[PDB]
């Protein structure tokens, strides 16, 4: 099936690409990088991991800002290829405050923004940190949209060839490709 979106009316007038870039702006660049990770603050979480799950989340180190990647994802750790998260992503949701996680039986976002879904991608372990699934949610942890918005405008345009991501969310919701939720 087609590519899916969720967002508030808050950002109906906005672009998506607008939307991407700024939400990537806000979250930032967590350093989740070789000699970088050390402790807790910047690893993100599965549920129900430890290492695997159908959803992976990051909270942001410089704002409140967060996102849930969900599908059917895994990381493989210290395992050739290392530090490959791959798999299905289905979906990323984009907002802030996160909430919950495995413990929970799940993560949720407080104020959830955006959320794209239906993405059908499925990256292969042995693609490596070059799967498409691994530069998309990497790209996000470390402060570049660029892959998730390449994705999204090719999704985008297979559905419907007027769309991409400069276009608004209630054009997107007119072509039938989206739903508002409440704001307020």
């Amino acid at each position: 099936m087609s590519i899916s979106i969720s967002y508030s009316t808050t950002y109906s007038g906005w672009t998506v690409a607008d939307y991407l870039a700024d939400w990537s702006a806000y979250f930032g660049d967590v350093n989740h990088r070789p000699g970088q990770v050390v402790d807790g603050s910047n690893t993100g979480g599965f549920n129900p991991g430890p290492f695997d799950g159908s959803q992976y989340a990051l909270k942001s180190t410089a704002s409140d800002a967060a996102f849930i990647a969900g599908g059917d994802l895994h990381y493989t750790l210290f395992s050739n290829p290392s530090h490959t998260l791959w798999g299905k992503l289905d979906s990323i949701a984009l907002g802030d405050t996160l909430t919950g996680g495995a413990s929970s039986g799940g993560y949720a976002l407080d104020s959830q923004e955006v959320s794209f879904s239906n993405l059908g991608l499925d990256s292969p372990i042995a693609q490596g940190r070059d799967g498409t699934v691994h530069k998309v949610v990497y790209g996000l942890m470390s402060g570049d949209s660029s892959a998730l918005q390449g994705q999204i405008d090719a999704l985008l345009k297979a559905v419907d060839p007027s769309l991409s991501i400069n276009s608004t969310f209630d054009q997107l919701a007119a072509a039938g490709v989206a739903h508002a939720t409440p704001a307020a």
